[PDB]
């Protein structure tokens, strides 16, 4: 029963295009009433029937020209028309039931207000329709409602007409000249404040600016509002885009599954990704607004004016526009944090998903559930491979190729070859092997060995690359690695490149199986930095020394070689000590890597927002990717071990320069947040102190923050420390921040990933809080998500309660919210990892899910996978 999988290689064009579309609402929460107007066009032969798709619909009525038409048919997912003119007009009318709409997929409830998420393939849900991004239509929409309960009516584009009728009810039609796949239709109907300003583009269009929030809300909107004019600046800048329409909605709504969504001209962001005030938002939260406003911005070029030819293609528009959100965040913010950050995002989670059983490429073959490819590879190693591109063409060659792209695509359905194409011809430089990263999937490693000749004077690296077998894929081959160094000499100048007389370029192209760098001129010895800014998205195998690496640390000239240098330092001891505790023997470290962190506490010239990041310990996430078989508990226990031994051998240091980087002004603003980061990555350490010290400095900063990042980042060390004050504090954010989702979120999320031996307990207890719901995606994640997600040392416990746990969840949400529920199995998914016990208990997990009554094809691809 369970659906097929499609194939990239059966694409072909649709037998029929729709070319406009008039729709009308006659909205309800229990029932509303569909009809749809749809202006058709066979391309194909003239015996094809029309296939529509529709999931979960009543219907009415199907008319062709007003003839009610007999020559038609209902099957699984579809409404079959046959024997059909070459052009027509189709008119259906369907029957939904948005309360009933319990996966968020379509037209459903978010509190009182009805709102849409279409993406992937949630508009069948609403009316039979070519369900397919490459069909794009002109939408007119037409919303009918009660005036008392919806008074605000609200779809894609520009209001053209408005009416009231009898009964207290009201109407208003929109129009968005813009085809568009259906993907990106959205309807909102609700009571709402709206923040309202203008932008005025570099050409003097002006752009009336709306954010609808829930009443009451307004005075957490300005930030949202702020982030969106600076993402049109910038696209402006870097890019050269302007607004296309007159109107620009973002609404903000509590009850989403999908983080935000570009709907043309009506963005519909879940609120974590608009509302933020001092007291209840974290510098992150605010750097997360700013970047996923921009990202839904940035859509409107890169997946609205030019989209997706299928879904296959869906990086074409996700890698390019998560490349924009990077560089947009980085040119505004600390470049060197956010590489640093979607370098940890890259290493420390996309990694273990391109090894894992959902292993793909970032342009899928084959896939059940498209919302299951909606991935850590389809987006951050997506944005990799563009990032890759810009290193091989350069800014100037980049923005010749994105130029060229929109010259040849506006308006249309495009692939991610056509993208690649665009930037090859623009740029005259050859990307017929690069295109190998879209079709092969797997993280490619990088060996290199090195050789210095003093008789010649001649730096020699021999290179070899080579990618694993995956699960998907048996075969692979060597792919164009941009392979970004620089060469130091004993006093830290860059030694220039050059062989034979000419100036070599820094970035590699390793493009064979194993290939010789000579580079000469080379008067002493160097310390290499290799793959500079994670110049390609590939693990690096170097036999570094610990002095070449503290060297880097001190010496290397961009920031991000200096962190780096950091983690590669760190690795050693990181699996030094897990072997240790396996055995039972307690941490060992060299003095010597201790005093490399203390001179970085000391250094007065290292910009702080990178000592803060050199300072932060890997993740347990980002550990695990060092091993081949992952220890959770190993891992926790040293990770939790490592911090007290540098909280020890650091202690005065740490607290002088917690001391030093105190701000009595909170502003959100980047040289203020960077020193907020340096000062609460040594409260982290200072929390594992002698027990007393610590608890009374935690405490006071939790009681004194006039802020919620300097708040949580104490409560987080008093529960990480579970030190005297913690349940006193825990207590009090509860009793303070009850009512507020978003606020319980970050105590959820610290619930769920405390190291004390009773969380699953605590865990399950909280199921039945005050603020926690299973209605609501936002709290599923922040407990149980965070529980199996972030706390593997919990989850992966050897009595196995964290799989029930897990099972006891997925039960629930595979009938409940089955995108939710697919999330969620990612944890278990990684069995092959894990030792044989675990293993086998994590099969028995996955087989009870398997022989679930009703089982959604969501769960079922990934059981299956991970079953084989
Ligand atoms: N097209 C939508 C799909 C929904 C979606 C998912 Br599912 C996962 C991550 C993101 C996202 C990624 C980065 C920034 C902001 C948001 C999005 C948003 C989107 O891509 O605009
Ligand atoms: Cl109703
Ligand atoms: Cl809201
Ligand atoms: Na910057
Ligand atoms: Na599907
Ligand atoms: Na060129
Ligand atoms: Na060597
Ligand atoms: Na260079
Ligand atoms: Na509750
Ligand atoms: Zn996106």
């Amino acid at each position: 029963q369970q659906p097929q999988a499609k194939y990239r290689h059966d694409y072909r064009a649709p037998d029929y295009q729709i070319t406009d579309i008039d729709l009308t609402f006659d909205l309800d929460a229990q029932k509303t009433v569909v009809t749809a107007v749809s202006q058709a066009v066979r391309h194909g032969a003239s015996d094809a029937p029309l296939r529509l798709n529709g999931e979960d619909l009543k219907l009415v009525s199907v008319h062709i020209n007003d003839e009610p038409w007999t020559a038609w048919k209902e099957e699984e997912g579809a409404l079959v028309i046959s024997n059909l003119p070459e052009r027509f007009t189709l008119k259906i009318i369907n029957e939904i039931s948005p309360a009933a709409n319990t996966a968020l997929e379509g037209l459903y409830q978010s509190g009182d207000a009805l709102c849409t998420q279409c993406e992937a393939e949630g508009f069948r849900h609403i009316t039979y329709y070519l369900d397919r991004p490459d069909v794009l239509a002109r939408f007119t929409t037409k919303i009918i409602a009660d005036k008392i309960k919806y008074p605000f009516l609200l779809s894609n584009g520009n209001r053209v007409a408005q009416g009231e009728l009898e009964n207290g009810r009201h109407w208003v039609q929109w129009q968005d000249p813009f085809p568009k796949p259906c993907y990106l239709f959205a309807l909102v109907a609700g009571d709402f404040d709206v923040l309202r300003d203008t932008f005025t583009t570099r050409s003097g269009r002006e752009v009336a600016l709306e954010l609808y929030v829930d009443r009451g809300n307004l005075d957490r909107a300005p930030w949202a509002m702020t982030s969106l004019k600076n993402s049109m600046k910038w696209d402006e800048e870097r890019f050269g885009l302007e607004y296309d329409l007159d109107i620009y909605m973002i609404v903000a709504v509590d009850f989403f599954n999908m983080g935000a969504m570009e709907n043309k001209g009506l963005n519909i962001f879940n609120s974590k990704y608009v509302l933020a005030r001092t007291d209840t938002a974290t510098d992150k939260d605010y750097l997360d607004i700013e970047r996923v406003i921009g990202h839904e911005y940035f859509h409107n070029w890169t997946g609205n004016r030019v989209t997706c030819r299928d879904w296959f293609q869906l990086s074409l528009k996700e890698g390019l526009t998560v490349f924009r959100d990077q560089e947009f965040s980085s040119d505004l913010g600390s470049r060197a944090v956010n590489r640093i950050n979607n370098v940890r995002t890259m290493r420390g989670l996309q990694f273990a998903e391109d090894a894992s059983p959902m292993a793909h490429p970032i342009r899928p073959d084959m896939v059940i559930e498209m919302n299951n490819f909606y991935t850590l590879t389809v987006y951050e190693k997506g944005a990799e491979v563009i990032r890759m591109i810009h290193t091989l063409l350069g800014e100037e060659n980049f923005q010749k190729g994105m130029q060229l792209y929109f010259e040849r695509h506006d308006g249309s359905a495009a692939t991610c070859d056509d993208f690649v194409q665009a930037m090859e011809d623009a740029s005259n430089v050859d990307l017929s092997h690069f295109r190998r990263w879209y079709s092969q999937s797997g993280t490619p490693i990088v060996t290199v060995k090195d050789d210095y000749n003093p008789e010649t004077e001649q730096y020699t690296l021999t290179i070899s690359q080579r990618t694993p077998a995956t699960p998907d894929q048996a075969e692979k081959q060597p792919l164009h690695i941009p392979f970004a160094i620089e060469l130091y000499d004993n006093e830290g100048k860059v030694i220039p490149l050059q062989k034979g007389g000419h100036p070599v370029n820094s970035v590699l192209n390793v493009t064979q199986a194993e290939q010789t760098f000579v580079f000469d001129n080379v008067y002493f010895q160097p310390v290499p930095a290799l793959l500079c800014e994670f110049s390609a998205p590939v693990k690096l195998e170097y036999k570094w020394s610990d002095q070449q690496l503290t060297f880097l640390m001190r010496h290397a000239r961009n920031d991000f070689s200096r962190w780096d240098a950091a983690q590669s330092l760190l690795a050693t001891y990181i699996k030094l000590n897990v072997a240790r505790h396996q055995q039972g023997q307690p941490l060992s470290l060299p003095v010597h890597v201790a005093d490399a962190f203390r001179a970085v506490l000391l250094d007065e010239k290292i910009d702080p927002a990178l000592a803060a990041e050199i300072l932060t310990l890997p993740s347990v996430n980002e550990m695990a990717e060092l091993f081949d078989i992952i220890d959770p508990i190993a891992i926790a226990e040293v990770r939790e071990a490592l911090t007290r031994t540098l909280a020890t051998e650091l202690a005065d240091e740490l607290l002088a320069i917690y001391n030093a980087n105190y701000q009595s002004e909170y502003r959100v603003e980047h040289e203020d947040i960077a020193k907020r980061t340096l000062r609460n990555a040594c409260l982290r350490f200072l929390a594992f102190g002698e027990t007393h010290l610590a608890d009374v400095l935690v405490s006071k900063q939790f009681h004194e923050a006039n802020n919620m990042t300097d708040a949580l980042a104490a409560l987080s060390a008093a529960v990480a420390a579970q030190l005297p004050c913690r349940d006193a504090l825990m207590q009090e954010y509860d009793d303070k921040w009850h009512q507020n989702g978003l606020v319980m979120d970050k105590w959820f999320i610290l619930q769920a990933t405390s190291p004390a031996a009773n969380v699953l307990e605590t865990v399950r207890g909280l199921l039945q809080h005050r603020s926690f719901t299973m209605s609501n995606p936002n709290r599923i994640r922040s407990l149980i998500g965070a529980f199996a997600g972030s706390n593997p040392a919990a989850f992966h416990a050897e009595d196995g309660s964290g799989y029930l746990f897990l099972v006891e969840m997925l039960t629930d949400l595979n009938s409940r919210n089955p995108q939710v529920a697919s999330r969620l199995i990612e944890p278990l998914i990684r069995l092959k990892r894990y030792d044989a016990k675990r293993q086998e208990k994590m099969r028995a997990a996955l087989e009870q899910l398997k022989g679930l009554e009703n089982l959604s094809g969501d769960l079922y691809e990934k059981i299956t996978k991970a079953l084989a």
